[PDB]
C-alpha cells in the first residue's frame, strides 16, 4: 500500500465522530425528503472515473513548466502515484495511458497494475507531437495530413495503441488530434475531413468488437483558425459514419464560450453517440483545471443529463468517464484526488433530484419550480455521503488530509531525482 | 417604377466616364492576372439574394424603437419599398414574406409583386409571438410545447404558410422558432427535441414535391438558457431525420463567439444540407447589422466556400440566400441596398481566387502562400464590377447616391403619416 | 398586509418541525467549524437588496412579450407587489424607481411607500427611449449626442430625477444609457466620451451633499458596435473624473464572455469607486435572468470579494445592492422572491469562509487548500439560516410556497384590467 | 547584405512593369479623390514597427513545437534573420530584445546591429519562467509573489534589463508577467495587485529621464482563473499610479471575446497612456497569428484611431509599435515580412480616410455614409504604394518572392545545426 494503512486508520478515526454526526443528520434530512441515504451511498461507491497517467506529473504552458518535488519519471512511477489516488478516494480504479509517453512492456504494465489494484481505461494515441526517430512529421496534420505516407504512419500508430491496450486490459481508443489550420485557405475544409474519415475507417477496421473508438472534438488549440474535428456536430458525423462501435467523447473545456454543454450531452445520448467524458473545469479556453473548481453547477447539470438518461431507461448506456486535466500549480495527486471527489459530488447530487416532481413542473411549464427542483438537489451538501463511501470502501474520510499526513510527497521526493 | 427612370439615367450618365475609367483599369489588372473581367461581371449580374419584407421597416431593441420618416405599414407599403432596392441594385428580385405580419389576399399580393418586378422567396412562419385571438399562447414554446393542442396550432399555422406560398409562387418554408428555456430544468432537452421533430414531420407532409423546408438554428434569444434548435449540429440531425426536402439555414449572427462559420457552411455542403445562408454582420450577439459592416473578410471566407462548391460542382447545392437584418439607426432601404452590394462584393472577390494555385499551396502545406492567394482576391476592389453589373441590368451605378437624389424617402414620408 | 398573516403563520407552522431539525443540525456542524450560526443569521436578516419597480411586471424581448395575469397597471400597483416580496422575504425593504415610467406625485409615492413599509433606493433616469413631447429624440444618443440641445435635454431629465428622489427619500441617481454606435465610423469614440463627461459633470453638480451618482457600464445592447460606457475601465475614468460622489455600478450581465467579474469588483473597491451592484444571472449576454439560476458560484465569488473588503478593514464601504432582472417566463413576484433569496444565500456562504485559514493558504501559496477553503463555505446549505431569518423578521419560511397558498396572483388578476 | 543585392534587383525588375501600371492606376484613382499618392507613399516609407528577436524562431504550443530548418540559435543568429526582414520590407529597422534569452555583451550587440542596419527597441524582461541557478522560482508569481525575496529578485532582473537597454540604445522596458491564479481563493486580488504596484514603483525608479515603462495586460494564460494585469482598466490604474513615464501596451490578442479593441486604443490615447500597440491577429484567444490574417478590418480600425489622433492634433503622441507573434507553421521570416506589410497596409488605408467628410457624417449622424467613408479607404488596394515604397527604399517589390528566390533559408540551414 502506497499509503500506510495505520495512517489511513488514524486519520479516519480522528474524523469519524464528526462524520457520523453529519451523515446521520443528512440521512434524517433525506428521509424527510423521501430519499434513502443508504441507496445513494451505495451508488456513489460504484461510480468510477479514470485518471490520466499524464496528469500525475506537473503540467505546464507554452510559457513555462514549474515542476514540484518527487516528479514521477515514466509510467511506472506514475502508476505508483495513481495508486495513491485510488487508495484514498476509491473512485479511480482505472488509469488512462498515453502512447508513446507510457510505452513499456505490456506484461509489466499489467503486472504493476494488478499489484497496485489498478486497471486500465481507454488508450490514448499521440499524433499531435513528433517522437524521436519518427519518419514523417505531424507539423501539418496526421490522420488528415495531405501526404499519404504521413496518414499511413498515423493510422499504424493508432493500431499499435490498440495492440498495447488489448494486452493490458484496455477496452477503447481515444483519438484526439490537433489537425487543422492557422490560416484561412491553408486547408480545404472538406478535403481535410474526407482524409480524416478515410484514415479513421482504417483504424475502425482494426477495432475489436469489445472496444469503442472515441473521437474527441475541440474548437481550437493547437490549430488557431480551423480544426478538423472542431465541434460535436462534426464529431457526430464521424461517429455515425464510422460505425456502431464509434462514439463521441465530450471534453468540458473544448467548447466555444457560453456553449450549453449539457445539451450537447443530451443530444449525443438521444442518438446513441455519447462515448464518454473528459472532466475538467475552465473559465477562458481549454484551461484543464480541477473539475468543478470554476463552475460546479455546470458539472452538476451535465450529470443531471446522465442520471436522467438512466431514469428514462436508455439501453446500452455505459459512457466512459475520465479526468483530463493539467496541474500546473498544485500537487498533481491532491488535485486529482479532489477532482475525483467533485465528480462524485455532482453525480450524488444528480441522484437526489426528484425526477417525478421535475417531470410534473416541466409538463406544466412551471419554470421556477422546475429549476428549484434541480437546486434542491444541487444545494444539498453530499460530502458526508462521499466521505462515508470512502470510509466503508477502504479510503480516507478526508483524502488530502490523509495524503499530507502520510508524507508521501516527501517520500517519493527522496526516492526520485530532483 | 418607384424611382423615376430619368433620375437613374441622369445619375448614371454623370458617372459614366468615371466608371468606364475604373472598369478598364481593373480589367487590365485582372487581365495581367489571367482573369477575364467580363466573365466575373456576367456572374455578378446573376447573383441574387432575397430581401425580407420586414427589413424595410426601422428595427429596434427591447429598450426602444426610433422610427424614421415614411415608415412602411403593411405588406403593400413594404413591397413598394422593396421594389426600390431591386430597381437600384438589381440583386434582390425576390421578397421573403412573414405570416401573419404580411397576411393579405394572395391574388392581390401576387398582382402587386408582378407590377413591381418582384417575386416571392421562402415563406416565414411566426410561432415566436402571439397573434390576437390566438387559442394557445407560445409563451412556453410552439412546435416543441408540452401541450399537444399548442403544437397542433403551430403545425396548422405552418401549413397555412405553405398554402399562402403556393398561391404566390413561393417554393419553400423557413422555420425559426424561439422555443427553449430560460432556466435549467425548465425543459427536458431530449423530450422537447422529440416533440419538435414530431411536429416538423407533420409540416414536412404538407410539402409540395418541389418545395423545401428550412430549419434555422440559433444559440440564444429569446431563450436565454437553452434553445431546442441551438446550433448546426442539432440542425443537421433535424434535416437528416425529416427527409430530402428538409435543409439547414445558416444565419451568420446566430453562432457562439469565435465560431468558425465558414467551416459549418462547408460541412453542410459536403452532406447536402445547406439550404441557404442568411446574411448580416455582428460583433457581439445576433446584432443583425448590415452585411460586411463589421467583418468583411469573414463574409468573403464564407463566399470562398460557396464559390468553391459552386465551381467544383457539389451535389444538392442550390442555396436560397436571404438578407436578415435589423436597421435601427439608418434608412432601411439604404442599408439593404449597401448590404446587398456588400454580398455581391464578397461573391465577386471569391470569384477571383486562383483555385488551381490555392489547391497547389494546400497540397504542399504552404500555409503562407495559401492565405496570400485568398488575400490577393480579397484585397481587390471590385466596386467597378458591381457598378457596371448594375448599369448593364437597369440599376444605378451608385445606388445610395441615386436613392438620395430621387428624394424617395421624402416622397413616402409625405404619403405615410408618422 | 398584502398577504394575510394567518396564511403566513399556517405555512410557517407546517414547516416549523423540518426547519428546526435542519437549522439545529446545521448549527452543530458550524459549531464544529468554529462558527456561531446565530451570528450568521443575525447578519443575514440585516442584508437588504432593492427591488426594481420595472421588474414586477412581465418582461419581454424584441421578438415578443407574453404577459401573465394581474399585470400591474402603474407604479402604485407595482409598489403593492413589491410589498409582497418584502413581507415574505423581509430582504427587500427598498424599491428602485425609474423615471418617467414611474412618474407620479412624489408626495403620493412617498405616502404609498410609507403605508406599505417600503423605502426608496437609487433613482433611475431614462434617456434610452423617447417619452411623449420631447423636443429632441435620443435615437442617436442622449448625454453624448452630437447635438448640444439634445444633451441639455438629457441633463435636465436627470436633474428632474434627482428632484423626484429628494422628495421621496432616495439618496442616489443611477445613470445607464444606450449611447454608442452600430457602425464603425458612425461615432468618434473620443469626442462622444468627451461630450458624455461634460454632460455628466452638470448632473453631478446637481447632487445634494449626501447623494451619490452611479454610472453603469455595458458592453453592448442597444448599441451593437461600440458603447460610450462600455466597460469598467471607462466607468472608472468617469467616476474618477466626476468626483467623490461619483461611483461605478457593476451589473453582472454587462461584461464580455468569460470576464472575471469578481476581480472587477475588487479593483473598484480598492480605488473607492464601487458604487453598487445590479444583481441578475446570465449565460449568453445581458440575459437578466434570476440571480444565481445559472452560475451560483460566480455570485458567491462576487460576495466573497464584498466580505473580504470588510475583512481587510475597508472604511466607509456601503455599496448599494439592487436586483435588475427581466422575468419573461415566470411570475415576476416569485422570481424576485427567489432571486432575493439566492442573493442572501451567496452572502451567507461568503460569511462562512474561514478568513483566517484562507489568509494562511494565500501567503504560503497553497492553492488547493485555498480554493477548498472557499468551497467548504460555498458547499454549505444555508437555506435553514435564510428561512430562520425570515421567520424571526415576520417573513415566510418558504416564501414562494406561501405566496402560492395566499392566492395573491389570482386576486390581483381579478382586480387589474388586462391591456387591450 | 543578408540578401544579395543582385537578387533584389532582378526580382524587382521582373515585376517593375506591372507595378508601374498598378501604381499609376491607383495614383489616378486617388487624384480623383483629392489625394496625392506621392504624399501617401512618402508617409508609408516612414512607418516602422519593431520586430521581436524571439519571433524569428519557430514557435510552438504546450502540445508541441515543430521547428523548421536553420533555426536561429542565440541573439546573433536572430539579428541576422531580422536584418533580412528589414532589408526586404524596410519597415522593421528596430529589434526588441528579451532578457535573459538575448543576454550578451552590449558592445557586441550594438556593433552587430549597426552592421546589419538595425537599431533596438524596448527591452523585454522575463519573470514568467525560471532560469538555471535562479534563487527563487516564479511558479506562484514574480513582481506580485507573496515572498518578498522573490519580488526583489524580479525587480533586480527588470533593473538589469534597463541597464542593458541603456547600453545598446533602447529607451523603454516592457513588462509582461504571467502573475495570477488558477483557482478561486488562491490569490487575494487586491493584495496581489498592491504587491505588484509596489514592485513596479521600484522598477520605475530605475528609469532614465527619457525612458518609458510599459505594462502589458492579458486576460488569461498562463493564469487560468485570474491575472493581476488582466485588462486595460487595471493597466490604466497601473500607469496612472506609477507616473508620467509609465504607459500601457495593448496587445491585440489579449482581450476578451468580442472586445472593441479600437475603443480601448482611443481611450488610452485620450488619457495619454497609450504606450504602444503589439500587433498580431487571432480568432479564439491569444493565438499570436500573423497580423491581419484573420480580421484585416479590425486592424484597419485600430489604425483609424491612431491616424485620427494625429488628425485631432494630440500632443506628445509617439506610440511604440511592435509585432508580437508566434510562427508555428510557416517560415518565421516570411510571416514577419507579410505581417509588417499588412501593418503598413492598414496604416496606408487609414491615411486615405477623408477626415473632413467623416466628421461631417458623424456630426449629422449619417451612420451609413460615415461607415462607407471608412470603407472607401479600406476597400482601396494600396499594395502598389507598399511595393513602390519598398522599391524606392532598397526593399523588394515582392518581399517573400525575393526571399524565396535568394535561397536564404537553405543557406542558414547549412550554417546552423539541426
Ligand atoms: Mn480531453
Ligand atoms: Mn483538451
Ligand atoms: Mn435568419
Ligand atoms: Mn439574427
Ligand atoms: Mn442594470
Ligand atoms: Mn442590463
Ligand atoms: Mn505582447
Ligand atoms: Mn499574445
Amino acid at each position: 500500500f502506497r499509503i500506510a494503512q495505520d495512517v489511513v486508520a488514524r486519520e479516519n478515526d480522528r474524523r469519524a465522530s464528526a462524520l457520523k454526526e453529519d451523515y446521520e443528520a443528512l440521512g434524517a434530512n433525506l428521509a424527510r425528503r423521501g430519499v434513502d441515504i443508504e441507496a445513494v451511498t451505495a451508488k456513489v461507491e460504484k461510480f468510477f472515473v479514470a485518471v490520466p497517467s499524464w496528469g500525475v506529473g506537473t503540467g505546464g504552458t507554452r510559457f513555462a513548466r514549474f515542476p514540484g518535488t518527487g516528479e514521477p519519471r515514466g509510467i511506472f512511477d506514475k502508476l505508483d502515484d495513481c495508486a495513491v489516488i485510488q487508495q484514498l478516494t476509491r473512485a479511480t480504479p482505472n488509469v488512462s495511458l498515453h502512447i508513446p509517453w507510457d510505452k513499456a512492456d505490456p506484461k509489466e504494465l499489467k503486472a504493476r497494475g494488478d499489484a497496485l489494484g489498478l486497471g486500465f481505461d481507454a488508450m490514448n494515441s499521440n499524433t499531435f507531437s513528433d517522437a524521436p526517430g519518427q519518419a514523417h512529421s505531424y507539423k501539418y496534420g496526421s490522420l488528415s495530413h495531405t501526404n499519404a505516407a504521413t496518414r499511413a504512419q498515423a493510422v499504424e500508430h493508432n493500431l499499435e495503441c490498440i495492440e498495447i491496450g488489448k494486452a493490458i486490459g484496455s477496452k477503447a481508443l481515444t483519438v484526439w488530434i490537433g489537425d487543422g489550420s492557422n490560416f484561412p485557405g491553408q486547408s480545404n475544409f472538406t478535403r481535410a475531413f474526407e482524409r480524416y474519415l478515410s484514415a479513421m475507417a482504417e483504424i475502425y477496421k482494426g477495432l475489436p468488437d469489445d472496444w469503442k473508438l472515441f473521437s474527441e472534438h475541440k474548437m481550437y488549440e493547437p490549430a488557431f483558425y480551423s480544426t478538423v474535428v472542431q465541434d460535436w456536430g462534426t464529431n457526430y458525423l464521424i461517429a455515425q459514419t464510422l460505425g456502431p462501435k464509434a462514439q463521441c467523447l465530450v471534453d468540458l473545456g473544448h467548447h466555444a464560450p457560453n456553449t450549453n454543454i449539457e445539451m450537447i450531452v443530451a443530444r449525443l445520448i438521444q442518438f446513441g453517440k455519447l462515448g464518454g467524458f473528459h472532466f475538467n473545469d475552465s473559465k477562458y479556453g481549454d484551461d484543464d483545471l480541477d473539475a468543478g473548481a470554476i463552475e460546479p453547477y455546470r458539472l452538476f447539470l451535465v450529470f443531471n443529463e446522465l442520471v436522467d438518461a438512466e431514469a428514462r431507461g436508455v439501453k446500452g448506456f455505459h459512457p466512459a468517464h475520465m479526468i483530463d486535466q493539467s496541474h500546473n500549480v498544485t500537487d498533481p495527486i491532491e488535485s486529482l484526488i479532489n477532482s475525483a471527489n467533485e465528480i462524485r459530488r455532482a453525480y450524488a447530487q444528480a441522484l437526489l433530484v426528484d425526477r417525478a416532481a421535475l417531470s410534473g413542473y416541466q409538463e406544466d411549464n412551471d419554470a421556477l419550480m422546475a429549476t428549484e427542483t434541480l437546486k434542491r438537489a444541487y444545494r444539498t451538501d453530499v460530502e458526508p455521503i462521499l466521505a462515508e463511501a470512502r470510509r466503508r470502501t477502504g479510503g480516507a474520510v478526508d483524502p488530502v488530509a490523509t495524503y499530507r499526513a502520510s508524507g508521501y510527497r516527501a517520500r517519493v521526493a527522496a526516492e526520485r531525482p530532483a
